[PDB]
């Protein structure tokens, strides 16, 4: 609180907002992106509740609330709800006066121009920021990495991409999309557990299943052989206590759930699994740069956090590639916050501080400015 | 009683067993699935009563008895009780020697493998059937229909499903579940009648309320406008004589009870009403097959028997679908026995007689056989 | 069905088989070249479906099926699938007995010798044709035209060529290749529509986009000025109803998609646009024959069907050529079937009937015969 200034790095996630100050090593505020007020709301004797805050309160308030994601699949679809999320971010989580900070916002891949313009309009008109930037989330991640060359497999919450990069450039024609990512894997685990006679269907039960997924699932060494071991499997049958206190047993569901990344037909997806899309992406590049891609396969995103994933990707890529090809899979430790960190590096870039968009630019060429000939 | 043979078609319902001979047009035996013996049992001077027969005796014996459904929510949960129901089916209702007849059994959606194996074990070991098949009840219904394409709304006793079908295949990812169906509507009518100062709480009173529901409830043309007419409603106020002989008056409860299918929040269900699930199911299918689904919405199940339901579904679907979409609701007349009829067609399928499971198959690969690579 | 005979003219296209009788004015059978069976195949209650017929059934059966082209990029790559396509052609579409008809087959430019030999082996051994010929598809088209001199721009489904011709001879060193053609333009329209927030990614969605392309795209008068008019463009914003019934709006995508033929960098292609390749081809010819080429630029192929293409080519060629050069663009009306018609003329050539290849020639010098010293 003086001269200088930082850069409000707000990564608008499909399920979680990550926000903080440029220059910090990780976001200081992480809260669910949802909207929820009592679904039954039966009055009582007073009030003192906040209608649809969701954020952190919701979670801990599981069972009372309803949820909505105004950013459900990564694109913002409800501006009144998004204004509530940004107000919460600035005033309740970070506890800042937004008019004192240049703010860098992230946007999903394929975000419409008109959507970026509405984001810009709200920042300047509603929150009175002195400036702002919009950054592409994949791009920020790439930034955080620091690798000019290599092929990234980025699997997050709602989408997975394979992005080959040569000298810093995402050759746009090589990238392929997959709908599936963590949101789909949590829904599939709810369904397969419901196969055993359990019942996980409510909003609260979804949260419970997301926790089972993140704590007990793993990727097999070989799907077929893991299924065969399931028979005499005395390991798989882990126990998990529900908040009600009942204890369920989870066995082959531990590896059947994430097997979907390699076999999208488990959820009905025709798409090619992540090892096939990696190969298909490398084959859309020049033959010449393929050796550099094969030796620099970088994993990113929350859904690449499973133990065993790098070794499995090494095995599968080795099976598809030429016999003399050197293959290397890199996974950065704390991948998931790779998107926020790239934003932090960019926003905290004094040297490229002219890329931030300003109140004068917005007034001159409206918000589009932050879209036409920059970010 | 000679060569050839029929197929024992036993549809194990949550509230009613439907059983008969393959090839008959409808089941010859329909009896409540319950277990009940005197709750007070005060001896007397002799016996000559059957402990927990339930079946038909129970009903007519209302007030003395207790009830249990070993198939309460569609999945068999008590094998000693289920053995009693099957013994009653074979020896008391159909009056057959089970060792002379291949028998097709039905099972609920999501029935565990181990449950199908126990059903199979009992048929072969306890009843000595020469063969048997297990069939999926929804599937049998689909079979009875005869429509390859279209979206079915099947509302029965304990569950309601929306199932889109293209060329005979239930695209498994499109189907959505609802807990609510007729069991819930009877419980809700007991509760709302208890609001007027009446008291319907016992087992006998539940049966009385199920009769009021089936004889006097109806679905409104528009819920809001029907409530508004309730004021000057001189029609609604129908009379119903209780077995005690008192006469109650039923008015807006006639349409408030089934309104729950369209507004599950009446019983506290967050779920989306049946018109919303229909739309949500069609939107999980390819855009291309949607025109075929919209023109082939087939209603099935006992809870789709209300007069007015097809016209209301036509109105609601028309309001959600594109303006140029051709919408058609089909309701087969005697829907409820749609499940038994599909079983009868399948079981009575000489041409597919190799799908029946045999005593040799059970002995070789145990009962699982009737589960792994068939039904 | 008597003496004489016709010539089975089968044009094996990358996406469509065109087949018929020599002497007919157009092919009597046109069906997609694909292979597809249920991707989900969920059994049901019977069969009566044909595993991977594709042909016409597929299309109308959009959403159920998968596709494969055994001729994906013009060269046949799977002989078991190709045998199915030829069986369908003869027995289901044309309804002929192939052993009664000399059959002329077409092959892509640069088809390997061994591939032509395998085509020949199948015709004689599998279908028992009395004779057969293999013809080069470009060549057949040239044949259909009837112009000895001039430079043809032939843009079809998977490839575009510029072919200068002087007295009937394709000076082989002048011809240049382009990967891009209609297959690429349909893929690019799917991608650019997905930019607006729509989602066209499935096999069924590809077919939908191919229809939007063929019905609503057009080539601009000037790309830069058309983009500038897009702003106040109230024309562009045509509506298109999807099979689901939703209605999308298409605007600048109408001309951005085919702009790729003139600017291959839109899809990442370094190649020179079709006006530059025309000029580059004319400059590889003698200076002396250039006046004849400039006055005889003939358009051929499905991708030259856009309204406005001849006028745009006249404008662009005029801008590159010497000021006193007479420039004329010819487009034959029903260009697309230009390949089949050339085959029909050739095959129906009684006078050159000795060029057909016979069962004795195949037995003597194997199939190669139809390759070494003829077609
Ligand atoms: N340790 C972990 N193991 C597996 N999945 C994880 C782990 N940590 C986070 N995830 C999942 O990663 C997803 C979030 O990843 P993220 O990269 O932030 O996604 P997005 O950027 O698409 O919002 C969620 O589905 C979450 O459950
Ligand atoms: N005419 C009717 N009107 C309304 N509900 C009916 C009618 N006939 C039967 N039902 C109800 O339908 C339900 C039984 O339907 P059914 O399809 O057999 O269910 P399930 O297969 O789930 O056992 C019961 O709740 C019953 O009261
Ligand atoms: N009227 C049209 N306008 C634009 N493209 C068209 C038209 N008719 C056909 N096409 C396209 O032309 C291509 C087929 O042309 P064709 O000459 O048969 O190709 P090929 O011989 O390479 O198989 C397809 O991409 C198709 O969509």
């Amino acid at each position: 609180d003086e001269d200088e200034t930082t850069a409000l790095v707000c990564d608008n996630g499909s399920g979680l907002v990550k926000a903080g100050f440029a220059g910090d090593d990780a976001p200081r505020a992480v809260f669910p992106s949802i909207v929820g007020r009592p679904r039954h709301q039966g009055v009582m004797v007073g009030m003192g509740q906040k209608d649809s805050y969701v954020g952190d309160e919701a979670q801990s308030k599981r069972g009372i609330l309803t949820l909505k994601y105004p950013i459900e699949h990564g694109i913002i679809t409800n501006w009144d709800d998004m204004e509530k999320i940004w107000h919460h971010t600035f005033y309740n989580e970070l506890r800042v006066a937004p008019e004192e900070h240049p703010t860098l916002l992230t946007e999903a891949p394929l975000n419409p121009k008109a959507n970026r313009e509405k984001m810009t309009q709200i920042m300047f008109e509603t929150f009175n920021v002195p400036a702002m930037y919009v950054a592409i989330q994949a791009v920020l991640s790439l930034y955080a990495s620091g690798r000019t060359t290599g092929i990234v497999l980025d699997s997050g919450d709602g989408v997975t991409h394979n992005v080959p990069i040569y000298e810093g450039y995402a050759l746009p024609h090589a990238i392929m999309r997959l709908d599936l990512a963590g949101r789909d894997l949590t829904d599939y685990l709810m369904k397969i557990l419901t196969e055993r006679g359990y019942s996980f269907v409510t909003t609260a039960e979804r949260e419970i299943v997301r926790d089972i997924k993140e704590k007990l699932c793993y990727v097999a060494l070989d799907f077929e052989n893991e299924m065969a071991t399931a028979a005499s499997s005395s390991s798989l049958e882990k126990s998990y206590e529900l908040p009600d206190g009942q204890v369920i047993t989870i066995g082959n569901e531990r590896f059947r759930c994430p097997e979907t990344l390699f076999q999208p037909s488990f959820i009905g997806m025709e798409s090619a699994g992540i090892h096939e899309t990696t190969y298909n992406s490398i084959m859309k590049c020049d033959i010449d740069i393929r050796k550099d891609l094969y030796a620099n396969n970088v994993m990113s995103g929350g859904t690449t956090m499973y133990p065993g994933i790098a070794d499995r990707m090494q095995k599968e890529i080795t099976a598809l590639a030429p016999s003399t090809m050197k293959i290397k899979i890199i996974a950065p430790p704390e991948r998931k916050y790779s998107v926020w960190i790239g934003g932090s590096i960019l926003a905290s870039l004094s040297t490229f501080q002219q890329m931030w968009i300003t109140k004068q630019e917005y007034d001159e060429a409206g918000p589009s400015i932050v879209h036409r000939k920059c970010f």
